[PDB]
């Protein structure tokens, strides 16, 4: 009903505007796209090859080498066979790439031309080294790492061991593991405090076992996360009828160090009130066979009805028992 | 008796099937094997060397260079000494590798041939830089890092300071340390909830001191991890006789940042009910000598009997004391 | 009034003096500046090019090559066309850069000159590889990573849900996320213990929800951090009048793994007593539009008065209620 | 009196013996020393240069090139100017280094020689790329990172705010910070359990505030860590007289992500019973000046006597107060 803060794929639906502007290289490197970075580097080569080509051409002109490029017994050029700009350009390329076919070749005659080969060589090494580093930076820090973690499409409400629970499923799409993996959840909705303060989107924890460490999971086969709805839950007063009427969002988070990518990851998804299925339970995916366990991921998102599920809130379930005792 | 979820070496015994298919480069790089990646790169060289060889050969043909490859006073080729495809191929290799022996050598005559050396040079740099990056990616992120952490073959049950305890041993195989190292444990077995829900493999925490921080260890010499079996333990009602009858698995985990590999690691092992030795204790490994401590790792896995160990459950041990008090 | 320990931008205002001096390469590499490192490497090239140039020149001299550099039917030089130091220098450059124009060229004659090309080649590879590594080290580990996290200029005191609270705002300047993000706060001031010990700057925790996990945040749009001022707070006895009189500093911290830079970050700021605005509340920044949320960052630092805010301390607010009950 | 488990500099004093032997490349790379790795790579160059030199020499021999190395109108060699092994060797070096002076130069004649240049080029790229990677691996993961964290030489016992405390000092030797920094401590000594089990070195936590988060520190200027000695402390029954008699070791740990090195670090030190100074307090190091704070690190390790410090244990201090109340 209201706008969705976090999309089902984890993407946050929030635009930032009217920010402040401040006056690093590593961040700049990984942002720019491939085709743009490769054009940039090929530009850096052209510019250096033209710059030095022009300088060697000038040196040829002033020395009189364009009139006698091969030299003779009386005359030795600065750089053999520089007879024009194209030849000067070729010698620059040949020097910096270090192809050096050698028909065009520097001589001992001109200390400036010697100096210029010394400088071009060093500039060449620098440009190359930066290209290798920029390529590794972008190679090592991509921005489209395909998600390795999966949330179910729906959450459910149902009874487990005498308690009304909100439940969602998480699974790992690879055979590699998640180290120090742990889960969180939040109820997102606006509210006004008793002092009349408006909070556009207040985020209220959904307890999944933090205080006894049980928020920490060892995720091999898909696990079902449990939030007991009790006094302290923000869903304590919500019945099945309140659900289809209500307008709120539950954000769910899984965090951990993913072996596959060697980086700490935050996977996300969202459940609107209208995506929570009261009186449902998830289809098992894990089955034992021969000498090995197996997970059929088709049943990952699938649920089934439990009609014996109470339709009243957890508060009502509690307050019924205290009355069914007095009289 | 039932299938083993996690093998003694940490390997999880679970196959994934019937997954969903989605439409990164860094993950692709580290997966592919050495011999396959090196063939792939040598293929990328061949392809680029043949591509450009063919292009330079075409340019020679159309220019009439194959009939006069050395040139003369009236005729200058695009690229000296390209007299066939093999020569064209050699010039391509020489240019991109930047060997450039120079017998075959580009001239000033043909702006397209000049352009093609410019392009081949840049393509060469790109291919090389990618090869360096791909080699480092795979070098820095291997998938056969020999385990540096060791679990004992067996767990044991025995008394320590008046309490019946489940115990397993962990040790570090190197002189380098594990930063922020800490342990976990779980009882793995299927169960049906009171509402008739089947959980194929429910994972139930085994308390090793999380709530007072004592799950955190400083692991120099092998340490023995302790799980007090009390009210809250899932082994509270299990006696020595129940053990040899029962069918369950205890997964044990050690996590931390390993100095040796500079990465957060999750070491794993498993104990089936039949691998837990009731009434046993581990052989010490740590002995003081001269001015230095020493660990003999032969006694790591070794145990010895304690016949004074009660054979009844922890519940029975408790319920006996309350009765031996009333009368 | 007293000196500020931590500046508003996070910078700590503390100088270290009279330290102890101890007798790594990776830290040395990232510290040195760009222009200084590039001069250092260009120096390393010059030195190696001159060293070997000199060695090849010596070999030429002793062999008699300077008198017959081209050689003939009876005489073969160690290295063709080394007719002086400049030629020797050029051959050294050409060999190590591997330009190798080849007019100057090593021969089969002198095993020492052959040995020296072998050594120079290897030295060349080593120098190059170090340059690539040093450039990546500095590229990957910069010291001017523009802050991606923002604190408000002021903290405020105001009522929320019946409780007097210290509040500051934190926001994320990028669309990328912060993994395992969490907050801390501290009151910094000197004190003397009852035993007469002076602590120049004692750091006293400001509780922002650590014991129930609520110090952990999922930071998409700017969040307001809450410190309930109660019995256990160090601001329990401080009223609005005490604030404008008092002299203390509150340091605020946000920590987490920042996706943008792939590194664990500690963002910092500070609030002097005189920067805390009693009886104020922050301007909302988050507004719903069309099918998307939006953050206007101009209102980030902006506040508004709440005159219904009590001006007495939290202790006074408490002690009033116990009296307004007895009589 | 007994052997010291952890040295004052953090080094653990434990040898491992009689370990099990198992049948990665990245770990192998960072272990080997510089001079040994550089010899290894220079060996890899020699071997490849000799291998291919020999192959090109064979090709010359069988083709009859050693009798006519320059060729003529009727005869074209496989590789020009290969007149012996030294020339063959030179051509191999020139090809793989890609110096390619070009006097020695491959021709179009022999498909095997062409094939061999193709193979040598690729082998060259591979060897080079591995050298760059191995150099970065060792560059990025050194084993002599100079410690950036300092512990005091002594711990002390003294009163703070009505409580008998064990105290040690920690300081940061750089202006860069430690992210998510936190402390631990342990009492190390052997003991026998009531069931007669010997634990060579039992490690018993020393509480420094874990349960309220106060083990976490923001370390700018040197901080003094506090362990309140109470009921739950293992130093509860230890008086000043017991200290000079006792034989135990307290290990102290500081962990966190160090900005300077971009890695999670564990700093260590130790205090033997004989290094704990009862009735002492640390010299302040932090002083306010002008508009800036300053730390004089000379007073870091320095202490001063407090003769008003009780000489009895914390148990005695407690049990005195309950008696001084009854009568
Ligand atoms: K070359
Ligand atoms: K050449
Ligand atoms: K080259
Ligand atoms: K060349
Ligand atoms: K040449």
């Amino acid at each position: 009903c209201r706008n969705r803060f976090v999309k089902k794929n984890g993407q946050c639906n929030v635009e930032f505007t009217n920010m402040d502007d401040k006056p690093d290289m590593f961040t700049t490197c990984v942002d720019i796209r491939w085709r743009y970075m490769l054009l940039l580097f090929s530009l850096a080569f052209l510019v250096s090859w033209l710059l030095f080509g022009l300088i060697f051409w000038l040196i040829a002109l002033i020395h009189g080498d364009l009139e006698n490029p091969g030299g003779d017994d009386t005359f030795k050029p600065c750089v053999l066979q520089v007879n024009g700009f194209v030849a000067a350009f070729l010698f620059s390329i040949e020097t910096q790439t270090t192809i050096g076919y050698g028909f065009r070749c520097v001589t001992e005659e001109c200390p400036l031309a010697v100096f210029m080969v010394v400088v071009q060589s060093i500039v060449g090494c620098i440009i190359d080294s930066f290209m290798i580093g920029a390529i590794m930076a972008k190679m090592a820090r991509p921005k489209k790492r395909a998600q390795t973690l999966l949330f179910s499409h729906n959450a459910v409400v149902a009874m487990r061991d005498g308690k009304l629970c909100l439940m969602w499923r998480v699974g790992n799409l690879r055979k590699s593991h998640i180290v120090e993996a742990h889960v969180r959840a939040q109820l997102i909705k606006p509210r006004i405090t008793e002092e009349g303060e408006y909070i556009p989107l207040d985020q209220i924890d959904i307890d999944v076992g933090f205080d006894k460490g049980l928020d920490r999971i060892f995720l091999v086969s898909p696990i079902t996360i449990l939030h007991e709805i009790n006094e302290d839950s923000p869903l304590f007063g919500i019945s099945r009828q309140d659900l289809e009427t209500d307008d709120f969002e539950i954000v769910v988070i899984l965090e951990g160090m993913v072996e596959a990518t060697a980086m700490t990851t935050q996977a996300r998804s969202s459940y609107l009130a209208s995506e929570i299925l009261w009186g449902h339970r998830f289809e098992p995916v894990l089955f034992e066979e021969k000498n090995q366990y197996k997970v059929d991921y088709s049943h990952f998102h699938k649920t089934y009805e439990v009609p014996s599920t109470p339709r009243c809130s957890a508060k009502d379930l509690v307050e019924n028992k205290f009355l069914l005792s007095n009289s």
